[PDB]
């Protein structure tokens, strides 16, 4: 699995589950194209988002959309989107961990990148 | 000011100094229009964004052009820019100071509200 | 697994291997008790510290030692020791995730807590 | 100042006020002997630690004691403390400033060196 999501909540110190999250893919044209999406499990993780075969060299945009998760807590979010742009498999193909730590008024993301 | 950004090197242990920053409000049509631009001062920081009274109620979006800054340091980064959106609601005068914390795979941004 | 440890490196994206980690319980006499000890995976985890049955409530400390990591980077490090203080099971027994992320001059620490 | 804290509330969005900031100096023992304390401000900022010339070289710790924040909110949080450890070199006149960003489950420790 070549693409993976995280999302966590810094206030729980919980997973955030059914966290929605939209891949994109940027064209020949310059416009995005979807790739892929899911929802985040249990955990607070989404896999199988792609293959090696189909995850090639690219511009890729990694969008969540956390209101499923905030209304289950009973909580009416001011905003509920963030995402991160990255080239991917610029240097061979990487196996890719993008980690979300949310909060009501700060946001973190890191990207860990490895080898297979 | 009612609007402040401030952003810090993790590497380096340092502000981020002459890094370009815009930002963007959402207008009507659920559209990002631009708002006020600058680029950080030699202490990491960006004032003179609006005034009190052009600093409306509204939902903003803070762009901080990262990529840039690393390969300006010779360094390939992850993310194309650090973000963070944010609500300023109608209130009595109120500051709002956008912090970041960059890596060059990591980052956190903060609105941090005070009277 | 109850008790688990990542450490991450922000500047190269990348899992910190090698790294040493020591947990310790806090005993009857207010002294730290040695509890667990192990090194961090080529994908900086730490698993299998405990079980479920040694993983009592308490009060514990968790410590890492980066200087095998620095070393192999052909980095000279400034300090190389990082450590946290938390009470675990007090609401009954949970899994716990440890994260820490490294940076010369920043560090990260995140827990995540979970129901098994 | 030589020596500033700045401690920031993630859950609030404000500067986290009045808490307790311990720093301490490691001796030649390998101990870590007491250096200064103080509580944070209004502003969530901690100046007046110590002189110029008594921020000798050497390595420090800076304890925030998040515990009793979080309590004093009627949360109970993960983490004992919030910590940083930095190394200060003999140089020329420099500012060190330690920054922490608090939530209950995760925090960060920036140090940031200026001329
Ligand atoms: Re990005
Ligand atoms: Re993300
Ligand atoms: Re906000
Ligand atoms: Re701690
Ligand atoms: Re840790
Ligand atoms: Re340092």
């Amino acid at each position: 699995c070549p693409l993976m999501v995280k999302v966590l909540d810094a206030v729980r110190g919980s997973p955030a589950i059914n966290v929605a999250v939209h891949v994109f893919r940027k064209a020949a044209d310059d416009t995005w194209e979807p790739f892929a999406s899911g929802k985040t499990s249990e955990s607070g993780e989404l896999h199988g988002l792609t293959t090696e075969e189909e995850f090639v060299e690219g511009i890729y945009k990694v969008e969540i959309d956390t209101k499923s998760y905030w209304k289950a807590l009973g909580i009416s979010p001011f905003h509920e989107h963030a995402e991160v742009v990255f080239t991917a498999n610029d240097s061979g193909p990487r196996r890719y961990t993008i980690a979300a730590l949310l909060s009501p008024y700060s946001y973190s993301t890191t990207a860990v990148v490895t080898n297979p």
